[PDB]
């Protein structure tokens, strides 16, 4: 279709990204100890639902979670440039794992531009 | 041989669920409850769920994860009235399938399942 | 202008109501099992913040928790008429413990009418 | 006026549940699922629950604690067959109450609840 | 004659089936959400012990856990055809991983017949 | 037949005993440290159900929990004479709180003889 | 005499400071974008209660608001260096309006050192 | 009585102080949110053991816990003047509950002086 | 009647444990493991524990809390050697009590208990 | 170098444990506590544990998992009577092993251990 | 270069040993049941920290945790010869994975000699 | 280049800054009392790695040190306003030792703003 979500391959693509992302998080010395060790599956699910929604996919995230209120969702954690950069490192790996046939050069840039902006907007701590 | 295969698999479930969701679209009661405009996503997810439920492809759980139907319906006020409207549309959809595709035994099992599941999802007094 | 909140004695009144409500809950065969055993302090605080906001007091609740989304916040719990009635019993006890000088008949009635309707609107289970 | 008082309260619920459980005793399907002999305790617990549910005395939760119906039914295999037999018996018991006592709207409300609750408690394929 | 347990290679075989089953579970989007994430080792062991006993091996299971009472042990979980099918998928691959020298065609048949019947018997939910 | 259960006032009596016992348990320097502190309500309920069943009341305990297997259910805890004595002190207080019209002298003596014997039977540790 | 609160003039002084502070906030281009849009009366009350309690005066703050969680209560708002500085300007203005007889050199310096450290510590945003 | 501990009545006195102190904590708006709600028995016990040891009594505290290292022990907690003042308020109440024959004016003063100083030494946060 | 009362109550326990801890002070193996000087506190706590264990006053748990003997012995290296020295001191202390106070059956019961308890507290290979 | 190898390894532990469990089968006290008939699995598991404990093969943990002996003995009432019967039978078994295979130092070390462990496993006043 | 820590490659080497140790622990049937499943990252971190300090590197361990007090750290666990042997197997594998260029034959002997003596010193249980 | 780290000269710049910083600490009357007593070599290395990572350089800090827990890591040390100011003096001196060609006015301002905020936020002591 027309939606960014469908253009990039819909649910299959977002599951692939968020899934490979959280696998990176597991091996990430920084983020390993940020994400609640006991709730890894649920965390992945919420991030996927959110990104699906954001890019014009299902609006399930909002029905389940409310307005994103990301600032307040991340308030429990001390996110400095170090966490921001680790998150982006993991996400860049995840996104780079998607072939160019599925994910355009134009769609890739748009996505990465958003992620880069969003991650910085959520920094809430000097260390 | 799975139920899914026995009843004609993908074509049958697409026929049922597309006919069901075409009805929802024109149903006063249900239009009020389903998200406001394009029911394309709702149709896809329902179809995928039923296909996996009856032994077909596992693409529902692949795309939506472990089923948590009560929680997924929780945002919506499903009273007896919505339940009955849903069941009417679904009975209509199933009735559109011929006896050669969906034999009497499989028809009864499918309908028995859907009625009880629909009752089990009622989550609101109004 | 005079707010319902100030008219009824503000923070002090709402703290009396909610604390006494939560003390009744602990004593209630139905409800003591519903409220998470390990988070009664926070639970009490969130209800208090919500009610203070609803009735014209501080708007901290919305800042901290977003839109009330009460249906989704109660979704984790099977609330039938039995839990609704037990909730109203406890709340009625709590409200009755406020004197009439503080909470006059008119404001008492308005409060109780709201709580009755709100409790009825949160029923989400047959049993 | 609670629903409980409107329909005649304890007198009515004892009449409904007495007549219900008298049928259970002779229903081969249900006789097999209920504990093997004296159905007095099962009758008393179902009656107490219904009385509390509809706004009467709190004896049920005082004696039984917070309602946990799915878990309390979990030891028993309640398939569609048991559900239907339970419902048949309940309808038959409710039909014994006159219209002066249980008017049309209340009768409908009660039956609607019981049908929905029974579907919601099915917990076995056979 | 020989026990079923000894005939198929006893503890080593049952350990292999159940550990491979449990690794499949972790990679199963349906089932990884159903098994308590904090208790996977203990859950594996209990299944292992049950199976060893059922097939004529050590009766430690009964000593430690009492009668199987599998219906009540599974009551805490909503097991529909979806979870039943996912369980059978994971178990089928685990069993398939045992070679024919260890696990006869006749024995393999008998084991699988039982697991398929038992998994179906434990469905307790419409969804 | 007349059950001991009915003779001593049935569900109401057993609820009063077990509820008062557990309130003693909370003020007990020995026992408050033995009972998992996040599970006191479920603990109270299971003991109530067992005691109702033992004395000829509802057989719900057996349905929900199987055979009592009290030895194996207390195996997780180090029960020495110190814990036995503390348990009995609290239970004696709880039983003493029931009036003589509800619980007459001979039923009281029978109930207490059983509890004393049962408490001693669950001793599993030297300290 | 004894407490910092009494030494500096108590309720009188803190009302003078915070009222003058929050009258500054109302006209402040930076801060009016961050404080909740209209009536700053509740904001002033809460800040004043907090400061009064912090310095050893009445415990009204915690009685009405609970245990201080300043980071979380500020988390809804974007407090960058710009807002921190703006807040400190208003506060320095407010403190400078108190004469030396009421707030002597020693207490003035102590107060301002604290406010400086506190404000810096509440920065939670890059922009 | 030659040791401070013995002079003031030993174990009985210290149990009474710390017991009553912890009861005050539970009623304290500031402090009940600071002490982990699932570990109150243990926390009371550790403080008792520490205080017994500090004042010339049993040296069990250091056997069990090592060197006090109170600063590091309190590092997980934001202790500002507000928490310091509330702790001291609860402790003054506890100490005041002991008669003067048991704890005479001279020992009371030494104990209070120490507790005031120690609470101040543990402040680690601006709010 | 409690074991505690049967053996003469406080006087007997004070006699046993005082004589026990007087031995400890001169036992080179035990002197090395008990904290370095005044064993008055250790003696008090052991006595209170044993008095409560055998049905006497609850002073032990009142002052010390719920018993956690393994954790309380954990700071100390109790090998077979320390276990045997402790047992010998206790045997010697118990032998100081006459048969009129501590009859043959209660003596055996006490000794059997101490032996079991002492073995269960060994926590070191050296 | 391993205690297991020093005492003659598999042959020795099979010798000790087989003769031990032969005694068990004929022991009134023990016969009552071990599972009612074929002591074959019990013998196997004890042997494997002792073998692993003393530095031999890891077959025990491979087949049985992390050791949890207290919990594994919990189902059985092991009073001092059962402890003493077990120890007698074990001492008999060990005494059937000659000094050249099990020298005086390894014998004492083995017996010290078995005594301590058996004492630590008493879990019942009767 | 000078300290043992530098001689063997410092932080890099110790991270490799401990990390590889903890991977072996996860596949050890004895030890995976001993280490708290919910705290593996922290466990590895604390062991790394301790070893780094012990061999003359950073003294962060003592700053954060105090004197090692390893007997008391291990008291919560039943460490018999079986656990001792499993630990040493895992650690020997981890150490053996370090090349002889990084870890001298003389430094390897010294490291392993310490580890073998320490593991034995921490045995605290018969089974 | 594009990362802050690269734009300001990367490894060379950070080594120069932190080398010059820690050379001062050694002879600083205030700071020498707070840093571990002798060889400030490890401290310097650790601070450098941290700042390099923080500004988008190598991840060597998290690789060797884990996730930043700066508050906890400074917890052992009494950092009042005096130590804060002494630290900032030494750091401002080190930063001033870098020429404008290497370290932009723009980048210098950003770096200094961060260091001031970070340092203020790490104050953990009244004295
Ligand atoms: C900047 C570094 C970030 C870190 C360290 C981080 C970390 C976390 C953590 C620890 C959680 C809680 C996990 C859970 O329990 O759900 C979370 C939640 C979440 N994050 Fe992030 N995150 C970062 C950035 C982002 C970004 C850039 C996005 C979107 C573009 C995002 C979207 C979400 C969503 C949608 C949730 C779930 C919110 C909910 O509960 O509904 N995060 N994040
Ligand atoms: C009782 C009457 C029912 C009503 C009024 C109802 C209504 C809805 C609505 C409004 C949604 C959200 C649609 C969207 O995504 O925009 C939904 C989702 C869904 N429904 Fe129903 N539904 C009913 C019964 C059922 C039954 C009986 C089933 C299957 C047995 C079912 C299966 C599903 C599934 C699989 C989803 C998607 C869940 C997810 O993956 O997020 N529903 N339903
Ligand atoms: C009908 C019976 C009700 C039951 C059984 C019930 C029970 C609960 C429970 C168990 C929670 C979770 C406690 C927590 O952790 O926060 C909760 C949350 C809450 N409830 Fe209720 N409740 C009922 C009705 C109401 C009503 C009538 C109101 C308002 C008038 C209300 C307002 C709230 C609020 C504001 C929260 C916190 C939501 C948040 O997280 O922000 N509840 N309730
Ligand atoms: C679906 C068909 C049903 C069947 C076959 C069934 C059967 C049973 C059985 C066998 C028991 C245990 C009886 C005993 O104590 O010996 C029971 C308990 C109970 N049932 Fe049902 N039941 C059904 C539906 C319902 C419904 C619809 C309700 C209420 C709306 C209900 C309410 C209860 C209550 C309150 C108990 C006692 C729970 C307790 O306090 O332990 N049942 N049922
Ligand atoms: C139908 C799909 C099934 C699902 C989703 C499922 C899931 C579960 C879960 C979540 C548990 C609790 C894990 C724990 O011990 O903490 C469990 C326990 C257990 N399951 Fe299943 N299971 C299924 C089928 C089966 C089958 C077919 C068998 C036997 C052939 C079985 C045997 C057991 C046993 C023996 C336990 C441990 C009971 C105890 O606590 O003693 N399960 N299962
Ligand atoms: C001798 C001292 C005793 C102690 C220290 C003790 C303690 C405990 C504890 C800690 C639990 C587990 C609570 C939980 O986490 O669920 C428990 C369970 C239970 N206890 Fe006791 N108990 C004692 C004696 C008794 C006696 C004498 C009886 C019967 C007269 C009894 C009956 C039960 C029952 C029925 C359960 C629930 C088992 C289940 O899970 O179904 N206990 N006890
Ligand atoms: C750094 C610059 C600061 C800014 C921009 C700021 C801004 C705000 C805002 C917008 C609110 C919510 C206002 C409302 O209720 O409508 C608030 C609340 C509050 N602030 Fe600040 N603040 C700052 C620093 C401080 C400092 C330094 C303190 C005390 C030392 C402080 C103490 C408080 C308190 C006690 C509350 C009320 C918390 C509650 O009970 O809900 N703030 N602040
Ligand atoms: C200044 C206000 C204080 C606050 C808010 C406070 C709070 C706390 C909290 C929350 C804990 C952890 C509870 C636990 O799990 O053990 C704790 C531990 C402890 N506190 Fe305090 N405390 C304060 C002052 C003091 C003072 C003045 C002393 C000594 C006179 C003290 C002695 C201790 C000891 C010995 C522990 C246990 C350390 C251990 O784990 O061994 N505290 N405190
Ligand atoms: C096995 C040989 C034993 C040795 C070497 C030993 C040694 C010790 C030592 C060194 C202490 C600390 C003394 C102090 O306060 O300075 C202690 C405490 C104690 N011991 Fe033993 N002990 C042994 C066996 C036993 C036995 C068999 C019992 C009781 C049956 C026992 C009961 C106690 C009690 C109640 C305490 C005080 C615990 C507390 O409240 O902190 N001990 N022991
Ligand atoms: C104190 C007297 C003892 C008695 C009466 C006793 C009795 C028993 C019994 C009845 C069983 C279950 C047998 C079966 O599987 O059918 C058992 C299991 C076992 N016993 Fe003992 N035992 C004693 C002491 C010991 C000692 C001292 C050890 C080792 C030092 C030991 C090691 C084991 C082991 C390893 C098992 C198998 C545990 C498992 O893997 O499931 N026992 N014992
Ligand atoms: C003998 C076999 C051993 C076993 C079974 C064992 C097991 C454990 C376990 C389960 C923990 C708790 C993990 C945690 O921190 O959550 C732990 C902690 C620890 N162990 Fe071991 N360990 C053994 C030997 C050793 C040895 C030989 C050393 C030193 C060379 C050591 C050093 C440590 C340290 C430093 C900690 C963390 C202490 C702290 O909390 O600060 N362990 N061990
Ligand atoms: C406020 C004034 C400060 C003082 C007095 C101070 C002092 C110290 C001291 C004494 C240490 C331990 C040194 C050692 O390992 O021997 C340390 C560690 C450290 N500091 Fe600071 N510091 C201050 C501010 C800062 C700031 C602003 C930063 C970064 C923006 C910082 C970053 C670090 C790092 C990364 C460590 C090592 C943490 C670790 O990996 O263990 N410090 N500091
Ligand atoms: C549902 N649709
Ligand atoms: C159900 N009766
Ligand atoms: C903040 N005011
Ligand atoms: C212990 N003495
Ligand atoms: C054990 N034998
Ligand atoms: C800190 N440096």
């Amino acid at each position: 279709p027309k939606s960014f979500y469908d253009a990039v391959g819909g649910a299959k693509t977002f599951d692939a990204i968020v899934s490979r992302f959280y696998a990176q998080v597991a091996e990430d010395e920084v983020l390993r100890r940020v994400y609640p060790e006991d709730d890894l599956a649920g965390a992945e699910e919420r991030l996927r639902m959110f990104l699906e929604q954001y890019w014009g996919g299902p609006r399930t995230y909002s029905e389940q979670r409310g307005h994103p209120r990301l600032r307040m969702r991340h308030a429990p954690f001390r996110i400095s440039l170090i966490e921001r950069d680790a998150w982006l490192r993991c996400m860049h790996t995840a996104v780079a794992s998607i072939d160019s046939e599925t994910l355009d050069d134009e769609h890739r840039r748009e996505l990465l531009d958003y992620l880069e902006m969003a991650a910085h907007s959520l920094v809430n701590s000097p260390f």
